[PDB]
């Protein structure tokens, strides 16, 4: 995921502010080749970061506020990119129990330039679910951008939380997904 992440980013700055602004972004990153390929490569992580820090100084958009909105655009692009991937899904909850089984397994088999960490899923009940992610590069803001984007297309109301034990720790993060009434809050505390 790097060639199509560039596609979403180019389309976002061109429509939101202009092509002149997109021109400045291009100037910051010198391009040896054409500069716009297709999804099939695999650049560095700093490459994406360089275009992110320029987007944080050119539009004055924070790296966290931009990571949220960016998550929404690219995720719905995949929905309109794989029509039968949407048909096979039944709900966002089922989506959580399908992410590790076939979604990232089918891609891994048909795309060897990607690598994934460990994923486990415990079930506490109906209104509580737990997702454990073991990775050395855990960005909570990025994860919320993709999970909430999915709940954006469906228009549901799920809330992704986190625990304080690994709240400020890396390598392992404990997430808590809770199904709220969808129209109630401040029922208990915290
Ligand atoms: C909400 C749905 C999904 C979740 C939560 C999810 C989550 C992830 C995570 C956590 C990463 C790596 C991010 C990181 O560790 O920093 C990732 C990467 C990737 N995802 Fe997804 N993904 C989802 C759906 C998709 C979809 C729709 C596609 C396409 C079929 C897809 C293709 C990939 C590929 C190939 C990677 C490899 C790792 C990378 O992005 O660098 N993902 N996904
Ligand atoms: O004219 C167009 N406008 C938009 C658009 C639509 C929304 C929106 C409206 C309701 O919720 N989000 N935004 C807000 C926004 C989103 C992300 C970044 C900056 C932003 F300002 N931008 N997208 C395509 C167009 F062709």
């Amino acid at each position: 995921m790097m060639g199509m992440v560039f596609t979403g980013l180019m389309e976002l700055i061109e429509d939101e502010f202009g092509y002149e602004t997109l021109d400045t972004l291009l100037e910051s990153c010198e391009l040896q080749s054409e500069g716009i390929y297709t999804s099939v490569g695999s650049y560095d992580h700093q490459e994406l970061l360089q275009l992110v820090v320029k987007l944080s100084e050119v539009s004055s958009v924070p790296v966290t506020e931009l990571v949220r909105l960016f998550g929404k655009k690219l995720f719905v692009e995949l929905i309109e990119g794989h029509p039968e991937i949407a048909n096979e899904m039944k709900d966002s909850f089922d989506l959580l129990s399908k992410i590790d089984s076939f979604i990232h397994v089918e891609v891994y088999k048909l795309y060897p330039q990607a690598e994934l960490p460990k994923f486990t899923c415990d079930r506490l009940g109906d209104n509580d679910i737990r997702l454990h992610y073991q990775s050395k590069r855990p960005f909570a803001s990025f994860a919320e951008g993709l999970l909430d984007g999915c709940a954006e297309y469906f228009k549901e109301d799920f809330t992704i939380s986190r625990t304080p034990e690994t709240q400020d720790s890396e390598t392992d993060v404990i997430f808590n997904i809770t199904r709220a009434p969808r129209g109630a809050e401040n029922l208990y505390f915290q």
